């Protein structure tokens, strides 16, 4: 936390829109992006719906030749990254290209491509595997391809930490800038896990909601009838920049990234401790890194995935950290609308947290019809809430008990 | 680089041995770990050999019940991690468990498991996918499972940066300690990509040597008859610790981790620039981070994968960075013996770099029969070379043009 880090560009693909403003309009209207899945036939599946990206045209970003070599998760990551870089207005030159890097991650990476190449392998043998199978499927190729396309020669890496991926990606990129390893980073995450292995894998783990009769009502964080998360696809990217660098070029600054915290639960592979102790440690770590007291937090974009154990653990953790102030802040889960974008969740939610600061509005938790026992905070049920927001937190808690929190502030 | 970071424990599985001392004995003897592959039938494949872990017994580390849920790459990562923690002598308690984290990565992750679940899916449908498919296959589950088994509640994450994974994992963990986010980290990487998709995928890219008649001679870095890398499996883990913490508990210190550097080539998805400019930037970054001049480097553990373009680019980069001193240092590729362990390569090579410091010996580049044009440095051809080593560098250059360098020093 030596140099200051601000956000100067954002980009997104989500189930609510093919860019940031379309998605945000959806969020503030309480719109659902969840529908029956169209791109595959799901009769053997217990979950037949999810949050797809609708109408994506990769040829707005890449040639058809380039695009056919890359898994969808890479296409989505590059689309968000290009949007964010364009949004920032930054011009890459010989004088600065060594100072600009990339940290775009994914939870599961190129599962569609792997499954398609596996089909070829099993039907017709190894000679039918694509030559582009490896570089078109490995998780670090969003960072790799972005760097090649834009001539970025700074730190170049990729995280994979399940639902925490996007949060880790952004926080670690911010550390690179704070410590002088880069002046600008493109950071975030992307996911497209809606293939048979993904839907079938999460379904085999009984992780997913099975509310096929009412898909838009399936994702219902903190609601007593919740029954697992909704699988969603897309990407989010931010342009993080050192403050004096941004000021010097006249950049538009959305917000300041002031804190990043991490912890491990060290408890269980998929279930949190019921008191959310690891989440509490993570949020405290983030606030201590920001030099902020818990009483200064106005809004939390929750992890809130619509799981029985997870949702109530996060309430417990918020109550532990914030004490009486827990009833003054607002906390919402935008996964009520978007579903769970896995490795992209923390990226799209960071963008929502920044826009909550820009617009002074807490996005809703839709579908919060009957809050569960102990779920008595301001969860922004049903409808967006205009309010004062100086400090916003975004939480991500992932398989393995891996936790991350980002803290954003209105800039001055 | 605020607090100092030392190495207090190491662990490994490689094609040369099931622990560090066995592997190192192999390295110093110039032994090859490469052989015809036994665990699958490779008649449709143009490459039928590689570096397997021989004789691994997971039940030395895990119950059979636990082990059957985890992909081999996770089993290997946990084995190396447990070895390193035991080697360090550290006792985990309530007073320190929040200060101990994990950063174990992988390049490709659970490809064997994915392929086995894909077979089930295609023959018998999604109901035959394992419930443990997701948590047993995702890359962050080495960090996750290690943390749960040992009660580690510090920073908990995973990198995936192809051949740079292990190098990034260790350097980023060292940053967590240097900046006060942790006092101890277990860091490194693991890989088991020798399934049909892995051998077939790299073969489809024409990335691999096809010297099936002489497998032990296939990996021949800088040799004029090189024809691609040798695919290998295994894991490496280090216990990194803040220096005053190590001293206070009477730890045995192997070496100091003094520098870490990164860059991106921004050139091509799989080929480096012929002058190795990105590698040169990376090494300079690492040395500048260490506060060392190039003339202080005694040994380089090269990336040196046995590829036509890669090997000569790394020579060019070494000549650019080191000038006349390039002819005084020793540089070797231990991949001549081990083959290319992909996401574990940087981890096992960091361990070899540390042991070069401990033992004052440069490991050989075996098979360097006829050095190619311009390959006129001290490449430690054929036989290990006792010599003075105060500073050792380890390089990793990965698909996407992602580069990392670590700098180690004899400690005082
Ligand atoms: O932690 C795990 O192993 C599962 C990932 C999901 N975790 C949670 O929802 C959660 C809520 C509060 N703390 N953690
Ligand atoms: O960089 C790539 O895209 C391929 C990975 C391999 N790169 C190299 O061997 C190399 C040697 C010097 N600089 N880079």
């Amino acid at each position: 936390s030596r140099r200051r880090v601000v956000i100067t560009g954002m980009g997104m693909l989500s189930p609510l829109g093919l860019d940031v403003p379309s998605s945000w309009e959806g969020i503030l209207a309480g719109r659902s992006g969840i529908a029956p899945i169209e791109h595959m036939d799901l009769s053997a599946y217990s979950t037949r719906f999810g949050g797809s990206v609708k109408g994506f045209n990769v040829e707005e970003y890449l040639s058809a030749k380039e695009a056919r070599k890359l898994d969808l998760f890479i296409q989505y990551g590059l689309a968000a990254s290009f949007q964010a870089v364009r949004d920032s207005g930054l011009e890459v030159t010989d004088a600065n290209r060594e100072r600009i890097g990339v940290s775009m991650g994914s939870g599961i990476g190129g599962l569609t491509n792997i499954e398609n190449n596996c089909r070829s392998l099993f039907e017709q043998g190894p000679r039918r595997i694509s030559p582009f199978f490896v570089p078109g499927s490995i998780i670090n190729m969003v960072s790799g391809f972005l760097s090649i396309h834009l001539g970025l020669q700074g730190p170049n890496y990729a995280l994979t930490t399940a639902a925490t991926t996007g949060t880790h990606s952004i926080g670690m990129a911010a550390r690179n800038i704070a410590y002088g390893e880069a002046d600008v980073m493109v950071a975030g995450g992307s996911e497209m896990a809606a293939c048979g292995l993904g839907l079938g894998g999460f379904g085999a783990a009984r992780a997913l909601s099975t509310r096929n009769d009412e898909p838009t009502r399936a994702s219902r964080p903190w609601d007593r009838d919740r029954d697992g998360f909704v699988l969603s696809d897309g990407s989010g990217a931010l342009v993080l920049e050192e403050l004096e660098h941004a000021r010097a070029r006249g950049a538009r600054i959305y917000a300041e990234l002031v804190g990043f915290g991490m912890s491990g639960d060290a408890f269980h592979m998929t279930a949190p401790p019921e008191d959310g102790a690891g989440a509490a440690r993570c949020m405290k770590n983030a606030l201590r890194d920001a030099g902020l007291d818990p009483r200064q937090v106005d809004y939390i974009n929750a992890h809130g995935t619509s799981t029985p154990a997870g949702d109530i653990a996060e309430i417990a953790a918020v109550k532990s950290v914030f004490g009486e102030h827990a009833h003054a802040l607002s906390m919402s889960s935008t996964k009520s609308m978007t579903g769970h974008l896995l490795g992209a969740a923390g990226a799209v939610e960071a963008i929502f947290s920044v826009l909550a600061l820009r617009d002074q509005v807490a996005p809703p938790t839709i579908n919060l019809d009957n809050p569960d026992e102990g779920c008595d905070l301001d969860l922004v049920a049903h409808e967006a809430k205009p309010r004062k927001i100086d400090v916003a937190l975004s939480n991500s808690f992932g398989f393995g008990g891996t936790n991350g929190t980002l803290v954003f502030r209105r800039f001055a």
